[PDB]
Formats: structure tokens, sequence, C-alpha cells
């Protein structure tokens, strides 16, 4: 027989961006203790991030907006692709290398996270501190750079769309590796320095690397919901059972989450029946795609927070992190008496960047009258937290033994 | 070296019945609200219901009662062939079709259920209501029709044996699909009508379909215990540890339910270490078996219901559902001035169903005297209540989320 | 890149050993009640064990004591290889078999244990009773025997090396079956005799086994953790987070613990995340390593017990058991009218034993200066008791469901 | 047990002026000209240069250890430098200590301020000290130490770390 009715749809976005890197100097910056948080040492790099892992880098507003239209949206890939163009640099015989970093940020024993930096004056290449500009800040900054304002906004006329204009935008994140800061421990201290990140890293000379991919990465989302499923008929109104318990098997179908302690104080453990909520149907609790996250605040993929009501399985996903920057040009000189520059010259990186993201979306007819109803075993679950704040993964904090931490969202 | 001595036993049952469906009309009843039961509008089929997933079916009471004196018994497997006759039905040029449903009990979307109905004086074929008739009393009847009474019964002559006769049995539970009865809800309306399950059954024209297979299915059980296995030597006796912790690793080794609930008010959970019991040895709770509830009652496979003390894999089971029948012939005519017949002529199915059962049991020989005694890896648990009443899947309820449900047993 | 740096370092250990062994004969003791332990039967081999799955049958204390200086180091493989010499004995015309059991201890339904008799001084070779000496204690005697006292021991002279000298070590920790002692027992009783132990073993003539392989085993292990990897650098001290939750999915990262009740007074049952502890880092417990439970009074593989911080599948282990033994040789005569021998000749036999440990250990580099540190994915947990006593998993108690049992350790 | 420790170091050299300098007598040493070069020094006789603080702490742990082998490959870069057509030439002394007529030191010089090529004197700083500082620019500092901050690990950066030490 004909069966089910449904009608697939698949879309694609593609972007392209020009971005200009500072190539900053390597320079050891101290961040002190601030609750959770202990006293570290920083080690910059010139090394921007490419947030290819978020919606807004691959899909406008408008693109969004009628994508909201598409109930059981899922991103079924991604492909990121970037080129190098000549390096913008008295002396006419520099040396400039090209440093790529991919999935720098899933090695577990090195601590790392993309910062914004306030550079010295007279050295517009030494970062000499770190901005307030939070994670999220930049990418909503570099969104609005892509994107531009409304025609209402006052501040209209500051940002023109480089989706219109196709300029550069000064990509403004770079990568910075942390250790300790023993000066203040007490007892025994560890005094390891820094790891050798220069090992994990690529590095080219730039001059036969132009206008060729030095970078090419395609990535298949294993649960990336964009848009909540249809809501099913509920069949509290036409069953009696509507709350039976049937036998699992030993195969587990409820997905259970993880807590680990690097400080050893308590041993990993795992916890099943994690607070959680609908995100469609009676009782749905839609927060996070109400607000928005996963535009911009939020990586596409969330594998391990949602849930469907099935015996599919579940696993832990993370997407590889793109650094793509030049080393610093020194500018060191025998009066300087140093051993290690202390001056560099003002190179800039100039990267082409090509992104496209297909998702797909299905629209069932279940029932005769009404609209599109799905099965009842496509019905999603979320992670929550006890004070209703959804709980989403994210990628701009240190992994945790290798892994991606899920937290509660901010945005009210 | 020879091993351990176990004896092997193959068994087959063997069954050939004739069944007479009615064809009746497709016509919304109204079931009222009862307790968790919502108000709902009920749409009639005239599929009856072949009770292929129960033992009566294939094996007679006193292959039943020398089957229980075989610890150990699983049912391996069971087959079924449905062939169709002449459909019996003023005119001479009527128009017959033949529908087949195979596995609609499993379909998410369909709330289904086989029922038995009150059909209208005048047009016998129109249901007009409910029997109070359940499923299991439907068994029952079917079962007292198959193999009559016992001897010193009063009622003996009014039931001759259909095993003994080969003479047709009248099929007399239908298939039935509900949705909701939203004229007494409050609050926002589901209004999306019946699913179209006309789209998810096979209909032929049995002229050409005479003395052919129109259903034929083979299964494979996966845990079908019929008789509880032998107990083993209990090692408490022999032993000092007999409680011992071992570790189990990232596997699971003792299974889990699961409850879902599709009003939404709760997440679904899964609860490890159930209540359980086992069912032979020294705290033994064998009521299932010696209440006899796989006979009849009960579905021949039980997969995620009984477990053993061992490392094997569990999972959850079904078996899939069959509903033969023929569309209602229509008597309708100018003067009726109806868009949809109101009027039916009295057709009638004809159906041979041949059945097959396949069952194996052992007797192990362990110690040197006694008797049978298996290892006690073979020991088996059944899930059962707080109330000590224990538990079984079973198939005469819709389905939560395509899943058959497990319950508390019925019979004291 | 280049990448981690890691030195990975294998080492292998090889002995040579000569066993005597008893040929006692098979009688029935009785073993009194005794607390847990209940009243039971005991029948009595003459096929002593071998104990290849502890780590002094394989290294010396020298080797022990210098493998304790690489920490990460694993036992990667055994092998096991027993040949048979001439067995030594009015009458010239005996008849002599070799006994052979291989995995007896992980056969369900043989509750079985390796014990030391006391012997009849009229017949050496006939069992009448039970040795206070425990499984620890026979392994430790043996590896006296085997590497000789202390330079400063006043019991120096008393027990010369058998690695340096190359004789003979008495081997005197037979095989036992245990059953019932349904005398005292009040209600139903058990009363099926003894397992047929003799269809589970090899016998052979060993006039033509001389100089041949009558054992030859191999064994690989999941999980040998010798010495403790080296600590990671805690992210505590340089990360906000280092106690994130992330999601896993529906597979298990912690392991869990199974605990059955051969007396069906309870279920089995599974719990997850039981009490246990890190062996390196911040707040490691390295209990067992600093007693050295590892090297003589627990086996190599705990293949359960120990458990990392990682996606890695974990699950349960057991070494097979090896008994080598001599059928006893009768005495028996018309004048004694038993129908059953009740003297015996003193056999005796001979087995020449080649054992080969394989083992790796890794250095990681992963921080710039300090010393060695590795993925804090690499960090591993211990079970632990309640008490603070570690638990380990034991070869020398009877098979509970045909799994070894973990119990706490003893030594303070 | 055998093991490798492999290094990647990045230097730069200043391309001394050929100046003649006096160094007065003192104790057992002579009066002495001195002609400097500008070639510097490559540590490769040392074993800072190929193993960190952390290998070298855990080397200490396995007594009996040889060093087998050394290997040293160098290869240059374009030549950093009014004039567009300069003339610049790579100079390579190997062996050149060994030469028993050929009085030959590694040397640290001060350059004068208007010429920072030309070398004016000798500085202080002992051969023994320059391979410490420059170790200390290899390898970091520890992490208690208030300096932590002044000199990144080149093991960690990659960056090129002034080579000051001259024939």
């Amino acid at each position: 027989p004909i069966g089910l009715h449904v009608e697939k749809f698949q879309q694609t976005y593609r972007k392209k961006w020009r971005f200009l890197t500072s190539a900053n100097a390597n320079v050891i910056l101290a961040e002190a203790a601030s609750g959770e948080r202990p006293a570290r040492w920083a080690l910059t790099t010139g090394m921007a991030s490419i947030p290819w892992e978020y919606l807004f880098f691959y899909m406008s507003p408008a693109e969004y907006n009628r994508m909201k239209n598409y109930p059981g949206t899922f991103a079924k890939s991604a492909s990121v692709r970037i080129r190098t163009w000549n390096t913008r640099v008295a002396t006419l015989n520099q040396n400039k290398f090209l440093q790529v970093a991919k999935g720098i940020r899933s090695i577990p024993f090195i601590c790392s996270t993309n910062r914004k930096y306030t550079y010295s004056d007279t050295e517009p290449m030494q970062p000499t501190g770190f901005a307030t500009l939070t994670s999220y800040e930049y990418r909503d900054g570099l969104k609005i750079a892509m994107y531009g304002y409304d025609n209402d906004s006052p501040d209209f006329a500051k940002k023109p769309p480089a989706d219109a204009t196709g300029a550069e935008i000064y990509l403004q994140d770079y990568l910075t590796i942390y250790t300790n800061d023993a000066r203040a421990t007490t007892g025994t201290k560890i005094l390891a320095g820094f790891p050798p990140y220069k090992n994990f890293i690529e590095e080219f000379d730039a001059s036969a690397c132009i206008n060729t991919d030095v970078v090419a990465m395609d990535y298949d989302f294993s649960y990336a919901p964009l848009v909540p499923q249809f809501a099913p008929v509920p069949n509290n109104l036409i069953t009696q059972n509507y709350n039976a318990s049937y036998p699992a098997g030993t195969k587990n179908e409820v997905t259970a989450a993880k807590t680990t302690d690097s400080s050893q104080a308590t041993p990993p453990t795992q916890v099943r029946n994690a607070p959680r909520k609908y995100i469609q149907g009676p009782n749905a609790d839609t927060t996070f795609f109400d607000e928005e996250q996963n535009y911009l605040r939020v990586p596409i993929e969330q594998g391990g927070i949602f849930e469907e009501v099935n015996v599919e399985t579940v696993h832990d996903t993370q997407m590889p992190s793109i650094n793509v920057g030049i080393r610093a040009v020194p500018k060191l000189t025998t009066i300087d008496e140093t051993t290690q520059a202390n001056s560099w010259l003002d190179a800039q990186g100039y990267f082409e960047v090509d992104c496209v993201l297909t998702t797909e979306s299905v629209d069932p007819y279940t029932y005769i009258k009404g609209g599109c109803y799905s099965a009842n075993t496509k019905s999603q679950l979320q992670y929550f937290a006890n004070d209703g704040r959804p709980i989403a993964k994210v990628y701009d904090n240190p992994n945790v033994y290798g892994r991606m931490q899920m937290i509660k969202t901010v945005k009210p």
C-alpha cells in the first residue's frame, strides 16, 4: 500500500566570507583568579577562530526566519573551504608563515580557548591583556558585520553588510593556551610549564599557498535539530494507557549525563533520566528555539542533548575547531639585547572562506484533517535545568577530558 | 571430554481452522469516557483478528497439559498460512473485495484495537455498539469452540469440537480505529479526524484469490518460555559466597523497564532492577505458569519480560497482527438520497488457516543423583508487580509509541 | 605534525619451574559449617593448581621492584607450557594416568576450590582433612620456595631458591569439589550427590606423554594495570569548569557492579557509580599498589575492576584455571573385601612449566617541563569499599554463576 | 630501551661586521687582538638542545643511559635587511674549533648605538650563561617564577630565538 504521506525538503545555504587576521605575537599574559576560575598564565597566538560550527556562518537572517517555518528541520551536513591570499605587511625580505590548527580544541591536555586581546599602542602586534568581549559577543559582532543592521536602526550606516559588499571582516578572536599560575599556590605545585602546542599545528610558507585550500573540512551532523518536529496527535486523548511501561531489554533507550571532576575530588558519575522537557506537543517547552540559541549562541550540532522517544542510538558529538593565522614577524635587532623578539611587524592574513550548509525537513500527513502531524515516535526531548533554563552544548569553553561540555543557556 | 549430558526434544503442533468473518460496515461509533479512558470516536472494520500470537491457536488442551511436563520448553517458531474460499452473499453482479492488515497494530499513529460489536436487527451488517466481550473472553470462547468442553460439562452438547469436526467458527473480533471525541473538550482541541488506515492495508478482488495464500507469515521467538527451566542445585547450600558481586563492565546485564507518557506530562524514564522473582528454585514464584496465562490469556512471546542470570542480550519484541476480512457490500439506491451507503448485503468471508508451532526443551543432568538440574546460569526471572501479581506483555491494547505494553496479569 | 611524544617499552619475563604433585586419592571429607559457610562434603583430587594467573609465577622480586619504576605498565600477554616426565612410584606393572583440568573453575555447576589436605600416616596418599593454609599462604610459600629469603633472614638456609638451583618444588594445592551436607538440613533436601567432574577433565596414559606438552595455554589481558599511569596535569588548576557534565548518549561509560544471590532470596541487581577512587593524581589512593596485591595476592587481570575516564568499553574477565595431577594408584586386594580402594601407592607427578609474561609501559611527555604527564583521558579509577579497602577480583573462591567474584583486599 | 628526542628551533643571527677588538691581559690570559665574525654558534653538542626539562628529569630514572647518536639539519630562509639591490652571503664553519692553528672562541659582543652591526667590545656573558639563557628561551620558566611572562617557551610557540654567540 501507499503508506504514510511525507514530503521531504532539502535546502542549501552558501556563503563566501573574506577575513583579515592580525598575526599577533606569542606573549604570556596573566589572568587573575576569579571565583571558580583559578589563577593561570595565558599564551597568545595569532590564529583566529573560524566560527564554522554556528548557523549564522552559513545562513542569513532572512534564511533563518524562513527556515523557522519548516518544522522538523535537521542540518544534514556542513563544509568549509579556506584559501589564503597575499599577506600584507624597514625591509623588503620578510619571512611569513601560515599557521593552521584543526581540532586543537579536542586535545585533552591542551587547555585552550579563543579570546580577544587588547594591544599595545607602541607595538600593535603585541597583546597586553584581554578584552571583555565574550565569544558570544564576538560571534554577534561578526554576524552584524556580515549582515548589517535593520533599516530603522540609527546605527545602520556604521556596518555595511559584508554579504552585500564582499568586503573583508577583521577576525579578532585568537587561540590562547593556558597553564598553571603557581606563584600563590600552597602545598605541592605543578610546574610543568606550557604544552608544546607547536607540535599540534600545521605551518606553511604561504608564498606558495596563495589561492590554494589551506583548510578543507566536511562534517555530517548526527543530530542537529534546527526546528522542532511536528507535534503528534496525543494518544492520551484517544487511549486509556498513555502512560504504559514496556520492557526495555539490556539496551539503553533513555540517555544519561556523565559528570567528571578533573580535581579528582569526586569520581566520574553517570546519571540517567536527567531533567528534560518536550519541545513540541501538549507540555512543550520551546524556550531554546524561541530565543533562537542555535543561530548564533549555540553550535549547530547538539547530538547528546536532544532525544527522541524511540530505540535509536544517541552518542556524544563535537565539531572540530578551525584556527587560521600567521606567525608574527619579528623586528629583532642587536641593540635590543634580547634573545626573543620584543618588536614585531604589522603582518596581516587574508583568508577566503566558502561555506556550505545542507539541511532537510519533513512534512508528515498522519491524519486526514487539521494539518501536519508526525508519528509520536518522532517526539523530541531536550535537557533542561531545574530552573527551567534549557541545556545546550557549548564549544567556547576548554574541553573536559577531550569532551565539549553542556551548560545552561543564558538568554532570558 | 564428553562434558555435560543434555537431552534436546523438538516438538511440533499443527492445527487447521476454518473461520467465517462478517464483512461489517465502516460505521463510526461513540464510546463514552470511563475513568482513564477518554471520550473517543470508533470506526469499525470487517477485518477479523487472527489470534496467531497465542498458544491455544496451535496446541490443544491435551498437548498443553503434556507440555507442562517438559521443563525448559521454549517456543522456537510459529507460522500461519491463510487461504480464502468463495465469499457467500436482489442482484447477481455483486462486487466483493478482500482486506488484509499485517502489522497495523504496530503503527504508532493508528490507535487500533480488536473489538466485538452489536449489530442492528434491520441491518445485520451495521454495527450499532460494542459488546461487553473482552479480548480474553473472545479468545476463550474461540478456544471452547475449537476444542469443546469436558465430558462432565452439562453444556457439552452446545459446542462440538471444531478440531474434531473440521467445521467453521464464526470469527467475531474485528479491527477498530479510534480518534478524539472533542465535543466536550475544553481548551485547544485536536480536530485531525481519522488516520487514513486505507493506506496501510492490502485489498484484493478475492474472485482470483480463491484457494491461494492471502496471508503467509513466519515468526521466530526471541524468548518464549512455555515451561520454566529445571531448577539448579542452589549454591547457597555449598558455597560461602552465594551473594557475591562481580564487575559488570559497561554492558547491561540486568534489564530495565521504560515508561513513556504520551500526555507529555512526564518525560520517558528507564528504571533498572525492576521488581521480579525467580520462576524456579528455592524462592520460586510460578504463579504465571500455574495460572496458565501463556496458553490463552497472554501472547507466546515475552521477550522483554523474562530474564536469565547471564550476560545474554535481552530486547523488546512484538508479534505482528493479522486481520483478514471483506469490504462491506453496499445496498445503496437513489431513493436513499445519501452519498454514503446506509444499507448493506450480508456478505461473509471464508478463510482457512494452517498454523504450525515448533518448540524445544532440554533435560540437563548436572549432578549424579536426584534428577535433572540445570546450570545456575539458566535460572530465569520474571517481572512482578509490588502486589505479587506477575507482569506479562499484552497485545490487546493500543500500542504505546509503536510498542506493546506490559501489565499485571488478571487471574487470581 | 609530530604530535605527542610517547616512549613505548616492551618487557618480557620468563621462568622455568619444576613441580612435584602428590597423586592423592579421591576421598570424601566432611567440612563443618562455620558462619556463612554451610556444612558440605568435599571430594579431593590429586590435580595440583598451577598459579599461572599471578605475577610472582613469571617475575622475580628484583623484576617486580624494578617494574614498579615504570608507570603505566600493563601486562599484555601470558603463556604457560606444561610438560611431564617419568612418574615415580610390591609390584612392577603399575598403571599410571595423568589428569588435566582446564577451566574447571569456570564451570557454573561444579563448585570447586584448590585446597591443601592433611594426610594419613599409614596411607600417605589418603587425605584425612584440610590444612589451615589458605590459597594466599600457599602462593606465598611457593614464592619463597621459588626465590628464597633475604640475605639477612635467620631462616635463609631453609629454602634455597629454585630460580637459582632448578630444583623441584612440591606443589601442594589440589582441586576439591563440594556438594551438600544434608545430614542436619531441615525441610526439603537437595540429594543430588556430586557432579560428574570426571566428564570435564582430560586423562591420558603419561607413558607416551613424557616430554610432550600436556598443557599449552595463551592469554591476552583485557586490562591488567601493574603500575598506575602517570598523573595528568590537573585541569582544576587551569580551567574554570573542571566539574562539567557532558552528554553521554545511550552508551554506558561508567561501569556497574552486578550482585547475584544463588540463595534466590534476592533477584540479581546492577548498581552503577560504585564507590571508587583514583589511583594517581591529586586525591589518589594507591593502597592496592603500595601493598603490592597484584604480585602474589591478586590475579594479574582486573578487567572489570579498573576504569579510565574515557569512552572505552569495559567487560568482565577471568583467566582459565590449570590443574595437573596423576590418578591415584590403588593397592586393592581380596583380603580387603572392599569394592573401592582403601590403600594406595606413593605415586608422584613430575611437571616442567615454562611461563612467559609480556608487559608494556608508556612514558608520555605532555608538557614541556617537570616530567612525564599523561592525558587526563588516561586517568584510572579502582573500585573501593566504603571502609577505604580496595576491591580486587579473586580466583581462589568458587565461581558465582560461572563468574569470578570481586572482594575487598585483606592486607592492612 | 631505545629513546629518541627531536626538537625544531628557529634562530636569528646578527650578521656582525668583522672588527678587530682589543682584549687586555688578565692573569694567565695574555693581551690579544680579537677579530669578530657574524657566524653564530649552534650548541648541538649539549643535551638541552635535544631534550626538554621534562625529558631530562624522566631520563634521570633510567640508569645506564648512553647517548648513541645525534644529528642536526640546518636550513636557511629569506635574509631580512637606502637601496634595493643588496648582496648577501651565507657563511658556514664546520669544525673550525678543531683547527690547531686557528685560536677561536664563541663570544658575545657589545654593539655600537650608531652602528648596530659593529661590535665594540665583549659582553660579560660566558658560554655557559649563553647556553642557559638559550635554554630558558627554549623551555620557559617554572610556573611559580615571578619572571614567567618574560620568556614564552619557544618549544611551545615555535618562535625565533636571537642567537647571540659568534665566532
